[PDB]
């Protein structure tokens, strides 16, 4: 990321093992479940382009996410290109780190006024990421009905972490009969604590 | 969180890798457990809307319990609206929980003097939220923590203030077994735990 | 705890996560034997009152010890507001504890001049509840601690001051075994451990 | 890697036990897998050659892939010696990999004014070295990835550009080819998109 | 341990959770092997009285091996005592130990000038304790090592070295018979490198 | 290791539980392969005598080795003595009689007298003993078995040469005769990488 040294100028403080590790491991253990987005702007925190590059290119498998996250990235770089035309001002494929050194990067962020090329790359990843959450999610909200023996606590669980990856009253459609029945009965506008409570 | 750099501005410091695993494995362990909201606290010290967010963002299952959560959230952003009408800006309570707020303006009005701690007022809905939460997913009603025939009376006070806290002092002596709750009233009235516990040893 | 910024005004630091997690896990492991106390002390170095009941609340289970210690804190701070009588403010019992008192206050009085110590005068009252604790949950008396026929000594002198802890020096040679009293004796009035543990070997 | 003191003068900052054994433990269990190599620049942040070295030297195994690296390193070095014939001294080859030159000289060249940043040169060359041994390492061809009868399409494209990205090294037809080697039933259906779709569309389609 | 503030004096640093973790393990651990000891005075370095006796009171067994440690301590502040008599206070033996002495009192003496290095001296009477307690502790005498029949003589040399730790000619002694013989052959005055290529 | 206060003068840092830890871990799990030199020399990057004392001390098991290394360092201290007949000593460098403040005194002196590189060199030269000793199979029992593959036996054959010009063609030699033939074929002066690809 971005620090000011004792001498006065502004240079790139090394990303750290923390770091490195960190994301590499959820990535790991968590592939791209909606969790991993939010960790990773997390640790991705005041990073420069060289650094988001950095950490995407840490992970190891799932090479078709990132080839899709690489497209994401080419067209929102494109569409940068379109509305900021060349008359220096930094262009789509500065912003994306593959025509733009260290010095520059930290150059456009450090500047007064700050252009955040890293905050600004950070959205088009993001945005990318998530187009690959929503795909990678492998059950519909549809498919999502409570089982005849299973809580309503459980099944209220399943229902929002589908809901999450991709409403109120077809989560009442979804419950078995019993449930459903004493759902109903609670009438419109009511509460997920409510319904929760009156199914337990 | 928040920081004042060596420029004297004041600008988000980023929250830590520690602190971000920190909560989500007390999640994963502890699940909505009462000693998790302490921890929230703790781990959420001096964070903005948005870093109060994140810590929530990284939570990933329990998302009944989460989406309980956002109510709650959502009812107290309308009743700060109620109380704080519209006429650097006033923070509406989209603002507070970050929905409608940039980190520059929520940086802007804790660090603001006057300080208007956004911060610690989202914090304030996020734990009430939370409570709730610990309060459903509390399984036993104080009144079935009955004392077992061969149960030790320290085990059961541990069972009996465990339920206590996730949902008086005279009940804990009613519903103790008939050998220990004969012992206990002989020690007559107001009488400490300590003197209590000692007794039926 | 706490740390003056560049701007001069002291202000909170944050708990650290590394002392968040050290305490609770001390408290899972250890429970409440003797050594848990020296390092709640050393893990709540500069705490706050604010800080104390963090610390307290990531506590999970152990809640009949837990109330004993709100007892013990509700005794001290009644003892402080009948020495300290109402008459920056100044500090009552429950403001010490940390129940009816912000954290800015918290700061005043320890970072004032001259310096009121809230946090440790409340470190004072807690550690003196959690021995109380530590003394009641030991299970075993020193008198009943006795050297066993094959028993070493240097595991029954371990028994012994363990015990002793929790809860003298001519003792530990009355309640010797046979073979090891009669070389102890024998070694005369005023002898080091050292010297004991060396002859019963 | 590198810091200024209090004293005012640049000094070597020794590199840290989580920087040691976070590059000893990937290699250990990725060995030479292309992710090894952003991570390897990555600890290896700011290091003069002789913390290169010293990185390089915690690697345990592997010797017959660190032997390759030497030459790598010789080679580069050879290279640089005749673009820059000897005429604080100038660095020659030898002096940038280390073996000929003092951490001091090392500390001089790159906290020098103009600097000469030895280090990034040396990694330079180290991580062209890491990349022919991925390339060697990588056990199939581009060619040989051809989806399974009842394989996810899904499934294919990441065994597609994981070959990609070892044969490459990292390093950027091969978008038409990803069609041609689809199994005939995701074929068809690709084909039907039409010339130009992007990845997402694609794997979409076939899901 | 000891540091000096942004506003001049010097003031106590809080003992690190590392270091309080990284003490009470060692002697879960290891108790008190001889390797334990170099570690306390490792981790307790820069320590304040106050500080010595935090890390000795976070050990949580051994209390007969923590009680002679007492008794050395009791004894070596006596010493002190009868050597410095009482005529900022000059410190006596108690307050050397942190019994009678409060902690600006403690950083007072070490940080005063001309120093004196109440932490310093305390370790070395904790250290000469510890020492005494690895000594008895200590297993096996050095005269019961023998090298077994079918034992290499490097694991024995281990054994050998290890005893003589926790407590020459001797270790040519109590090999067995075949090695004794090719030891015997090298003559007097050989290094224990030429020895152990010997019986390989 | 070695530090400047915020008083000016240069002063003694406590070394690291982290690298304490580092080096006991490291020795415990690689006991004397030949990838654990070079990290002790990391570790105990800018120590001073006593520090280095404190890594090796720190170490439980392998005293044979450990009292090999004292030799190698009794023998280095006597050749230093013999050439350099306050000033330090050969005694004073492994840290046996001379006191910490003395040890930062000659390192931190100007000119530096550099203690702690000098004693890092005697035992890392003792080191390599041990590590060329613990070796267990010699370079010319390296031979290429009949199915094994050619990159397996090259991380075998460089691996012995690692713990123990001529070499490379030697290499040649004890591969099997199928490869045998194929790398003679290449001619001389061929590349590790074309001896590789050619046998794959
Ligand atoms: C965590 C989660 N589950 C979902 C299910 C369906 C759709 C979206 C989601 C989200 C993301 C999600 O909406 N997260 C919340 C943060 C949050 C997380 C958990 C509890 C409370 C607040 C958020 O980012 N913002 C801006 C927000 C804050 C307050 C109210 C409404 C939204
Ligand atoms: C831990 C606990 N058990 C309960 C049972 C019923 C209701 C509430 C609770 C609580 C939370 C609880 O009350 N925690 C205490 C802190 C505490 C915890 C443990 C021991 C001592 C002090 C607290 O937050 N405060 C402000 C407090 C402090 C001292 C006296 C009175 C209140
Ligand atoms: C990860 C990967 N797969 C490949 C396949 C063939 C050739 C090269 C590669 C690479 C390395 C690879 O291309 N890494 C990317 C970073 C990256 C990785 C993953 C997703 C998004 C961005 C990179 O270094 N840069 C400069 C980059 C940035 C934006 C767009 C395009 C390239
Ligand atoms: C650990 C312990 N065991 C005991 C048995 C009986 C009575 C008290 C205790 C204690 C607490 C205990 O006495 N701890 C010691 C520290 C200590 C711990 C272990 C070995 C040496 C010194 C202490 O806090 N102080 C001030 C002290 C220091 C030196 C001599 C006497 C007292
Ligand atoms: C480690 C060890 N093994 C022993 C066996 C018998 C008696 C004492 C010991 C010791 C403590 C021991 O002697 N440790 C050594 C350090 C050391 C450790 C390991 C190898 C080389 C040097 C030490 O502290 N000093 C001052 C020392 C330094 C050089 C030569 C001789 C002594
Ligand atoms: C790692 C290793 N294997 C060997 C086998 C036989 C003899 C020596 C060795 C060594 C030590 C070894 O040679 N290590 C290398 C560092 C290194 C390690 C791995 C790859 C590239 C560079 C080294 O220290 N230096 C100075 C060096 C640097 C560049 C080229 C040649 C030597
Ligand atoms: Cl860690």
């Amino acid at each position: 990321p971005i620090v000011q040294n004792l001498q006065g100028q502004m240079v790139h403080q090394c990303i750290s093992p923390r770091t490195l590790n960190a994301w590499v491991k959820v990535v790991e253990e968590k592939a791209f479940s909606p969790e991993v987005i939010p960790m990773f702007s997390a640790l991705s925190c005041g990073a420069t382009p060289q650094d988001l590059n950095t950490m995407l290119n840490t992970v190891g498998g799932h090479q078709a996410a990132m080839q899709m996250l690489k497209e994401t990235i080419n067209e929102e770089a494109a569409e940068w290109d379109r509305l900021h035309p060349v008359h220096r001002e930094p262009r789509g494929s500065d912003i994306a780190g593959t025509t733009s050194t260290l010095q520059e990067q930290i150059g456009w962020m450090t500047h007064n006024p700050p252009i955040p090329v890293g905050e600004i790359y950070k959205r088009w990843i993001i945005l990318g990421l998530n187009k690959i959450v929503r795909m990678y999610s492998p059950t519909s909200i549809l498919d999502i009905r409570q089982g005849p023996k299973e809580p309503f606590r459980d099944y209220v669980d399943r229902f929002y972490k589908t809901l999450r990856a991709e409403t109120e009253t077809l989560l009442v459609q979804n419950a078995n009969p019993d449930c459903k029945t004493i759902l109903k009965a609670l009438g419109p506008g009511a509460t997920l604590e409510e319904m929760m409570t009156a199914c337990q």
